[PDB]
C-alpha cells in the first residue's frame, strides 16, 4: 500500500479524508476514523484548521490501546495553515497540533495553502468593508522553519498543498534548501486530472496526492453547487458496472493506477468499507484513457476569497 516519499519514509497510496462540514458532530470524526482504521485505512490526513485533531488523535490513540495498531503502522498528516506562515510562528502551530492529537509527531506537514494571513486567532480575518486580511510572508521563509520542524523530528517528512508550478519551482530553487517537498497535496479526480501537474511532479520526485477525489463534499460557498456531481459520471458509472464496482472505486483506483496517492474522505461506515476495495481490481489501459477523455477542467475548490495576491495558486495555468 506504500509510496517511498524523496526523504526516504514510506507514505500509504490510499488515505483517509477527516475533514466534515461543522453541520456533522465532531463526535463521528472520531467513529470514522476508528471504522477507516478498522477497514484497513492507514494513511489519515487532517489538519488544523478541520478543528478535529482532538477527534482523529483520540481515534488514533484509541486503536493503538486496544492493539489494532501500533503508531509506526499509522501515517498521520497535518498542515500549517494560513495565520501561521511567519517562520516564528510555524513550530508552534505544529506543536499545538501535537498537543490536541496527544502525539509526539506527525509523519507528514504540509504548507497547507500558499497565501499568507494575518496572525491571530482568527481562522480567516476579514476587515468590515470586503476583504482578507493577507500578510507578507516570504514562502521560501515559511518552508525553512517547516524544515527545521523535520530537523526537530516532529514532522517525520514535510510537504506543500495547493502550490502551483513555480510555487514548487520556487522551493527547489531556495538557496541552502534542507529538504525536497515529499509531496503536493492538490484537487485531483476525473474532471480536473492534473496531467500538466502531476508529469513536473512525477519529473522532480514529488508525490501528487489527489483530494476532492470522490468529488469534493460539495459544501457552500466552498463549491458552486451547480457544478456537475463527478460521482453521477456516466462513464464512472459504466466501468463500475463492468467491474462490478462503484463509481467512487473506479474514480479512486485511477489514481493509483497513474502513480497518484488518492484520498476518500468518509463519514459512512458502508462506505468506508467499500473505498479499501481499491486494491482489489484494476483497469485497462483502455480504460484509464477512457477515464482521461473525462477532463472537463471543472475545478471544485477555487479558493476564490484568496485570489488577489501573487500567491494564488491557480492564476497560472498549472
Ligand atoms: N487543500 C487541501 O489540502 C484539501 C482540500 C480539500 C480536501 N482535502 C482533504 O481531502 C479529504 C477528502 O476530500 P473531500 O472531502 O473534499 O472530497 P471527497 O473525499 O472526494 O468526496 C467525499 C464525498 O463522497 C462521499 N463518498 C465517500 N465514499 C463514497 C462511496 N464509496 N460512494 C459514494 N460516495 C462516497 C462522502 O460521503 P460520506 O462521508 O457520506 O460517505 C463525501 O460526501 C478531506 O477530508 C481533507 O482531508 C484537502
Ligand atoms: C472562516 O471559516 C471558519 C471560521 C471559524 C471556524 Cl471555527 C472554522 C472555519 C473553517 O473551518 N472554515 C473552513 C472550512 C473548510 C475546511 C475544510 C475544507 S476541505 O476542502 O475539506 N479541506 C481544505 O483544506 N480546504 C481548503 C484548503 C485551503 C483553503 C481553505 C480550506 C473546506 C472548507
Amino acid at each position: 500500500q506504500c509510496v517511498k516519499l524523496n526523504d526516504g519514509h514510506f507514505m500509504p497510496v490510499l488515505g483517509f479524508g477527516t475533514y466534515a462540514p461543522a453541520e456533522v458532530p465532531k463526535s463521528k470524526a472520531l467513529e470514522a476514523t476508528k471504522l477507516a482504521i478498522e477497514a484497513g485505512f492507514r494513511h489519515i490526513d487532517s489538519a488544523h484548521l478541520y478543528n478535529n485533531e482532538e477527534q482523529v488523535g483520540l481515534a488514533i490513540r484509541s486503536k493503538i490501546a486496544d492493539g489494532s495498531v501500533k503508531r509506526e503502522d499509522i501515517f498521520y498528516t497535518s498542515k500549517l495553515w494560513c495565520n501561521s506562515h511567519r517562520p516564528e510562528l510555524v513550530r508552534p502551530a505544529l506543536e499545538r497540533s501535537l498537543k490536541n492529537l496527544q502525539l509526539d509527531y506527525v509523519d507528514l506537514y504540509l504548507i497547507h495553502f500558499p497565501v499568507s494571513v494575518k496572525p491571530g486567532e482568527e481562522v480567516i480575518p476579514k476587515d468590515e468593508n470586503g476583504k482578507i486580511l493577507f500578510d507578507t510572508v516570504d514562502l521560501c521563509a515559511t518552508w525553512e522553519a517547516v524544515e527545521k520542524c523535520k530537523d526537530a523530528g516532529l514532522a517525520k517528512s514535510i510537504g506543500v498543498s495547493n502550490f502551483n508550478r513555480r510555487q514548487l519551482e520556487m522551493i527547489l530553487n531556495k538557496p541552502g534548501l534542507k529538504y525536497k517537498p515529499v509531496c503536493n497535496q492538490v484537487e485531483c479526480h476525473p474532471y480536473f486530472n492534473q496531467r500538466k501537474l502531476l508529469d513536473f511532479c512525477k519529473s522532480k520526485d514529488i508525490v501528487l496526492v489527489a483530494y476532492s477525489a470522490l468529488g469534493s463534499h460539495r459544501e457552500e460557498p466552498w463549491v458552486d453547487p451547480n457544478s456537475p456531481v463527478l460521482l453521477e459520471d456516466p462513464v464512472l458509472c459504466a466501468l463500475a458496472k463492468k467491474h462490478k464496482r462503484t463509481p467512487a472505486l473506479i474514480a479512486l483506483r485511477y489514481q493509483l493506477q497513474r502513480g497518484v496517492v488518492v484520498l476518500a474522505k468518509s463519514y459512512n461506515e458502508q462506505r468506508i468499507r467499500q473505498n479499501v476495495q481499491v486494491f482489489e481490481f484494476q483497469l485497462t489501459s483502455e480504460e484509464m484513457k477512457a477515464i482521461d477523455g473525462l477532463n472537463r477542467n471543472v475545478r471544485y475548490l477555487t479558493l476564490d476569497i484568496f485570489a488577489g495576491p501573487p500567491n494564488y495558486p491557480f492564476s497560472d495555468e498549472y
